[PDB]
């Protein structure tokens, strides 16, 4: 059994003008409306030709208390980085929510540097902002027509990446452990 | 048993920076991943901190034939309007998919009149364009300062109509009988 | 020369980057504008600013509505023929059409041609579209999966949507007899 | 004399199925085509129905170097804040680029705390992250049925603020000096 909020999906079906009275086979009660499972919700999604994600579209509860939402050094999700064989990030989720899952904000040790090969990544759909909170970063990025890119980010210096641009943040110096963090969005 | 296409899911999962690995607890073949239900699917999204309907975007089969869809008159949902015991419209519907479930085409008969009470709707989030196939149609709505407006429309004229804008569509002879064509898109 | 902004617009700008009116100083303005010797010193402006020129107009073209509607009539506006290799293919008219929605592209068309004539596909376009067929029989083609050509009929009253980018051709099914639809771009 | 590209322009008419040829007294290069001035090139909107901005869209020089932007620490724009006799922060703009105008990233000094009289902003459209980078910080915001929340962020912490809701970053303890980092985005 399968609960669908009853406005949102008596919106749904007026999008096609039609009521709850023209859906087959449904109990509904004051606020909800009830499947028979997902094959039963899945077969009302093709009979209204609305993909089924638009059934759950804005239907997660908001996990913000009050317009905002907090987290704590240590308190989620964390991770090691390892490229071909080398340790490159540990990324250390900041705070993380379902009121904009585009939204990925990062804490990462860099532990590569200049003595191992570069790893740069594949690039990605989303814009990038990178501040350095410790250390000296150097940076390797694939340019305009293919060509390697390189710099050294200080301490309060910063970063926009464009989309798909492929990038490394490496150490400077090697054995010196930098901090950056690093906003993907949008 | 829910299974969600394991490329897409994957997808989901580099956002935020996991791989399958880090979901210990589901079975994979080489391409789909396995829920024990909905449930478990929600526990998944609540832990990523991604609302559920993101599993399903772009996951429902597509109903399209080679690119296009193609429906025809009389073809499928039909019904008749009455507002306030007055017979307005009879709702067409044209082609629809579900690859556009914002587009909601439709063909209509005009039944009302000025001998009959007006019956507006109260406006909608789509925006809309009407043009008249056939006939002569009196087209009210509500305007600035809510104030009513009213105008006439001839065969091959057409309107656009903003999002919310409340409006009704009649005859303008009374006992003639006009035709319409509306498309509700984005 | 002189190009004016909307000053509360503008202050919203500025407002983005943490500024005021105060940090551009070599700009006069009156209660609603702000106004630039020539586009140059816009565009200096907007370097300054690192906001790309646009910005400085979105928003800011009024409205072509009447009450929220627009209204347009039969031969009221632009109307063109469209002859692709030597072959007539359409006439073309615009219903309306709106700055409130500039990618709404509703067309009414009149088609010339049948397969007497060689075929003469478009390339596709971003805008998804719904065709509706008004008058006749009409025969429309398309490039399918695996770049296949497909084809089919519509009757009057029949419909048709296309996804962005696949290519298509509208004709007449019958050869001599001329044929009317319905086409809206969107989005 | 206004410029315009000349790709750009056809895709707009082409938007429009027009071509050159449908625009009145209009010279061109193989690249550019030029109005005498803007109420022309304003003029020539008005008749395709397309607002202004879209004339203009893409056609700023991208301030990247090989996709990538980098700013320095001091680099850039630097502002002290003071609200109503109150200094209450000192603005430093980080990495700042035309590719996305919407992207405002700082870095923060606090100079206030509860000693001083409250500065609550209004609230802004974008979405906000803050990240602390030093010393500890006590937020304040105004969140559900206009009642006044609190809490304080420790080196470390982070925060996700809703669009409009508005905000006051502050130092907890008091003639100590914090740092933050805000992204504001989207
Ligand atoms: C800091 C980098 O951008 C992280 P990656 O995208 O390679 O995970
Ligand atoms: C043609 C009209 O827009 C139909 P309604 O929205 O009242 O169903
Ligand atoms: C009816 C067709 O869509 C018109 P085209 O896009 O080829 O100009
Ligand atoms: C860090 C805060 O968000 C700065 P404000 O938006 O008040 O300028
Ligand atoms: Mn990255
Ligand atoms: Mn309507
Ligand atoms: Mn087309
Ligand atoms: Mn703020």
């Amino acid at each position: 059994t399968l609960a669908v909020g009853k406005a949102h999906l008596e919106a749904l079906l007026a999008t096609r003008k039609m009521t709850l009275e023209h859906l087959q086979d449904v109990r509904h009660d004051a606020t909800q409306v009830y499947f028979d499972g997902l094959e039963h919700l899945q077969n009302v999604a093709q009979y209204l030709a609305i993909p089924l994600s638009e059934f759950f579209v804005g239907q997660t509860q908001s996990d913000l208390d009050d317009g905002v939402k907090i987290a704590r050094r240590n308190g989620g999700f964390k991770r090691e980085e390892i490229r071909g064989g080398v340790h490159y990030y540990t990324y250390e989720h900041l705070v993380t929510t379902n009121q904009d899952p585009g939204l990925m904000a990062l804490r990462l040790d860099l532990h590569s540097d200049d003595e191992q090969p570069l790893r740069l990544n594949g690039g990605h759909g989303s814009r990038e902002i990178v501040y350095v909170t410790r250390g000296a970063v150097r940076v390797r990025w694939v340019g305009d027509n293919d060509e390697l890119k390189e710099d050294v980010l200080n301490e309060g210096d910063s970063i926009f990446i464009l989309p798909n641009v492929p990038h490394s943040f490496t150490n400077h110096v090697g054995g010196a452990k930098s901090e950056i963090i690093a906003i993907n969005y949008g």
